[PDB]
C-alpha cells in the first residue's frame, strides 16, 4: 500500500533511463502506454522499449514500472498544475527530463484523471 504515497529511489533511477531516447515522441509515447497497461502486462511493452532505448531488459522493465506509477499516481491525486507535479521530484533529477515529464503528464491528466476515476 502507499503506492500513490511517493514515487521511489528506484523509481526515480529508472525514470532516468529516457534520456537514451532518440525522440521526446518515444517518451511520451512510453508514457502513454505505460499508463493504459497494467502493471501486470507491462511486459509487452519490453521488447519495443528496449530496442527503442537501447537499454537492458531489466532498465526497461524498470522504467516501464516507474512511469506507469507516476502516470496512475498523477491520475489518481489530480496532479494538474506544473506546481503539483514537480512537488513529486528529487533536487536530483535531471532538470530538463522532470520538466518533459511534467509537460507530459499535463498533456493527459484530464484524460487519465476520468479514466482512472471512471474504474
Amino acid at each position: 500500500s502507499g503506492a500513490m504515497a511517493a514515487l521511489t529511489a528506484e523509481h526515480f533511477a529508472a525514470l532516468q533511463s529516457l534520456l537514451k531516447a532518440s525522440s521526446k515522441d518515444v517518451v511520451r509515447q512510453l508514457c502513454q502506454e505505460s499508463f493504459s497497461s497494467s502493471a501486470l502486462g507491462l511486459k509487452k511493452l519490453l521488447d519495443v522499449t528496449c530496442s527503442s532505448l537501447s537499454v537492458t531488459q531489466e532498465e526497461a522493465e524498470e522504467l516501464l514500472q516507474a512511469l506507469h506509477r507516476m502516470t496512475r499516481l498523477v491520475a489518481f491525486r489530480d496532479l494538474s498544475s506544473a506546481e503539483a507535479i514537480l512537488a513529486l521530484f528529487p533536487e536530483n533529477f535531471h532538470q530538463n527530463l522532470k520538466n518533459l515529464l511534467t509537460k507530459i503528464m499535463l498533456e493527459h491528466v484530464s484524460t487519465w484523471r476520468t479514466e482512472a476515476q471512471a474504474n
